[PDB]
């Protein structure tokens, strides 16, 4: 995509060399923002083939409140294997925080449902937020949330969403992250009878790993194809009732895939 | 400031009229970002006179972990009077979350001490975050945190900071918020022997209240003057030992202040 490819070029143009947790090395910039008008098409990267099956399943898994990779495994998704323990557990990550953030007084807050109720009864609210950044539970998580905070907004009957990603692996992570959230916005809009607005992405430490340089330049030499279209074939009773089969992506003609190593 | 005035104009040109919580009505946009190179000077608005004493005392108050406006009154600061209760308390707002985030099991996390230690021991970390968005205590707060999430970053010996503000009153709140965070970066940089970098401001619902239009138009016709310079006269034993007496602003020649009512 145009915005995505411009971000890569920017990282290469004004990024600083930084050492990191993984010990790989990164080219990095701090602070960036880009907007995607969902009415223009589904933002799935076309300059390289993306695996939508894994994106959809991870999202349904998040919405279930699940943090064990069993579900992902029976659906042949292995993107989370490197961080899970002997029992397949990842700790109180995304899924748990979204559906059951623990309060100090013994309660548990379902942020997804509260957001659904806000979009319906108080769409003008400036507090329609979901956070995965639970300071008091970070030590129990296999990995600290990258996409850790997001806010919804309604205007002219359209639903918008802004995500704050503290750490961003521009080559591997980002294409997955954008499609993941664009899909959630579509599901939320269908449940609240709203049209799709903009998906605004904001990043903290936006980086490109040292071992992804050749792949990055290979992708940059490609011209983006027209954005695919998302067709939802059903309207479930709840946001938690979607199935993989309810989604149809048409007009997706990408450039060949480019393989790259993940930094654990 | 240049970029501040540009945002002010943007809200006027592209804002959507929304009936807000107060019932006053706003003109708003969703998703915006501004960068301030702190090496160029302290980002304190010159198109109108802003007062540093309220800004400085509120920040020191935050770092104390205090949530009662008693301290603020001793120093003639009244900004939190309309939201405080009969006893002067605001509930577990900013200060409490920064210094003593409560875990579900009764413990407390000192986000500021953690951040200090990360900057000093692991500067390349992509997890140097402070969050005031405690979902479990939101209902106990007099007002949900506006400037709710911030991340620090180190590169080339320079300290940068990005703040995520979910709701922003462009006229009254914004000038305060920017200067408040620019100040913290300076205190942090001094305590961690680093040079200052960029202050990145990211906003969600960025608005302009309808009863501030005349004041906005007035300010928009004033030419911005060169930015001031912040001088920290004494280096305390810790980040918690700063006093109002330690801060000085040189070369601040602003246009006269503009009065405007607050929407409670
Ligand atoms: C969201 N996710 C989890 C996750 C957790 N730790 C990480 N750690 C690093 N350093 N980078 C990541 N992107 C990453 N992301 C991902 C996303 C994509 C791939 C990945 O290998 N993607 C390939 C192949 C996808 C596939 O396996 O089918 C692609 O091009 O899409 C791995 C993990
Ligand atoms: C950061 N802060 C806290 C705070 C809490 N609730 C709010 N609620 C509303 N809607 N607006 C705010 N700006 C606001 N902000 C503020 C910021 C500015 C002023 C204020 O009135 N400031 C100057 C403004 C002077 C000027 O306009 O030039 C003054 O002394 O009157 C009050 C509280
Ligand atoms: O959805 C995701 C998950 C992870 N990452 C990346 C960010 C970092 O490259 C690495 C996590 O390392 P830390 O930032 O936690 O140190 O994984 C993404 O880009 N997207
Ligand atoms: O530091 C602050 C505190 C408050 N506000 C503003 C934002 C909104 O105008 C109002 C809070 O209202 P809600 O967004 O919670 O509705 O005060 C700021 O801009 N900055």
């Amino acid at each position: 995509m145009k915005q995505y490819l411009e971000l890569m070029q920017k990282v290469l143009d004004e990024g600083t060399q930084k050492n990191d947790r993984t010990g790989t090395g990164t080219l990095s910039i701090f602070g960036h923002q880009m907007r995607f008008n969902l009415q223009d098409g589904f933002p799935l990267v076309t300059t390289k083939r993306c695996h939508l099956r894994s994106i959809i399943h991870e999202l349904l898994w998040f919405l279930q409140g699940d943090t064990n990779i069993a579900y992902l495994h029976e659906n042949n998704v292995t993107i989370w294997d490197e961080w899970a323990d002997e029992n397949g557990d990842l700790g109180p990550v995304y899924g748990k925080q979204w559906r059951a953030w623990p309060t100090p007084d013994g309660r548990h807050i379902d942020q997804i449902t509260t957001v659904l109720n806000q979009l319906k009864n108080d769409p003008d609210s400036r507090r329609i937020i979901v956070s995965a950044w639970n300071v008091g539970e970070l030590d129990k998580m296999a990995l600290a949330p990258c996409h850790a905070f997001f806010q919804f907004y309604v205007a002219d009957g359209k639903l918008s969403c802004q995500l704050y990603q503290r750490s961003c692996d521009v080559f591997l992570g980002l294409p997955f992250n954008i499609a993941s959230y664009a899909l959630l916005v579509h599901m939320m809009a269908q449940q609240c009878d709203l049209e799709v607005g903009d998906f605004v992405w904001t990043g903290g430490d936006t980086h490109l790993y040292s071992n992804h340089m050749d792949q990055t330049h290979l992708q940059l030499s490609r011209e983006p194809r027209p954005l695919p279209k998302l067709i939802i074939k059903r309207k479930p009773e709840s946001i938690f009732d979607y199935r993989f089969e309810d989604f149809e992506i048409e007009g997706y003609d990408p450039h060949p895939g480019i393989k790259a190593p993940v930094a654990i």
